[PDB]
């Protein structure tokens, strides 16, 4: 696009490269993603209107000879990154608190006008030096259904993926993005990942031992479901204080609402913010060398 220039690449995401460039324009720095039916431009277009302080802001889309380029705002780091960085000695629990207030008020936002993300994963969380974090990548999925593989064909990460997709169910809801944050809550605190999955099986699996095989008894309906097998292994439910320490009880009677095997019974975002975990929650500034 003649009204910007590449400044370098920051990243692959899950349909096309990224780059930070400049607008020759507004003189502003900005994330340019290259990506048309006319489908997917009505959905982008939508996107244009959900803004919220935690979704990373759409601020323009240039669909010029057959392609497809998305201007976002530019986020210095995502927060893979900054969990890695942080694994000596992890992230300060008021941080991850305040981090997952933020996401779930965006969360609410979102869902409130009937869009998922669909794939939450540390990747597309992305944080500035003000203590702030946003989603992004929000709404791409329905738009360009999320694949198996990257443009790069790097594989897609199967570990916050919710169980009811897993299992088939074709008309999943908001839940899933609970499901997800809750898995990314678990491994910010305890700096390992709750489920990682290597395929969709070997994940299913893992999310049985640690949560128990769901049944008729936790989750009405599952036998019912598409890729349910009556021959899955039953394992036991494992003790949450086991499972993410040194999380405190409200923590852990959170995440245990948000990882809920029902989807009508996981909690919503909405609720998640009245939880009393949060009573204490607040807004410190992060240590992030950029
Ligand atoms: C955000 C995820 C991960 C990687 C590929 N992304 C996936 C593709 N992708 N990248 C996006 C960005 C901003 C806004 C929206 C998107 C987006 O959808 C930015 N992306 C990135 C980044 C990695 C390290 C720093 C920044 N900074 C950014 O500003 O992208």
């Amino acid at each position: 696009m003649e009204n910007f220039q590449k400044v370098e690449k920051i990243g692959e995401g899950t349909y096309g490269v990224v780059y930070k460039a400049r607008n020759k324009l507004t003189g502003e720095v900005v994330a340019l993603k290259k990506i048309v039916p006319s489908t997917a431009i009505r959905e982008i277009s939508l996107l244009k209107e959900l803004n919220h302080p935690n979704i990373v802001k759409l601020l323009d889309v240039i669909h010029t000879e057959n392609k497809l380029y998305l201007v976002f705002e530019h986020v210095h780091q995502d927060l893979k990154t900054f969990m890695d960085a942080s694994a000596l000695t992890g992230i300060p629990l008021p941080l991850i608190k305040s981090y997952l207030f933020q996401l779930l008020q965006g969360l609410a936002f979102c869902h409130s006008h009937r869009v998922l993300h669909r794939d939450l994963k540390p990747q597309n969380l992305l944080i500035n030096t003000e203590g702030a974090i946003k989603l992004a990548d929000f709404g791409l999925a329905r738009a360009f259904g999320v694949p198996v593989r990257t443009y790069t064909h790097e594989v897609v990460t199967l570990w916050y993926r919710a169980p009811e997709i897993l299992l088939g169910c074709k008309y999943y809801s908001t839940a899933v993005d609970i499901w997800s944050l809750g898995c990314i809550f678990a491994e910010m605190v305890t700096r390992r990942a709750l489920f990682p999955g290597d395929s969709e099986i070997d994940q299913l699996f893992r999310i049985f031992r640690t949560l128990g095989t769901p049944d008729e008894v936790v989750w009405p309906g599952v036998t019912s479901m598409p890729d349910y097998k009556p021959s899955f292994p039953k394992w036991a439910r494992q003790d949450f204080s086991k499972v993410v320490p040194p999380l405190d009880e409200d923590g852990r009677s959170l995440l245990s609402q948000m990882l809920h095997y029902d989807p009508n019974k996981r909690i919503s975002a909405k609720a998640a913010l009245a939880h009393p975990f949060f009573q204490d929650v607040t807004k410190p500034v992060p240590h992030l060398r950029l």
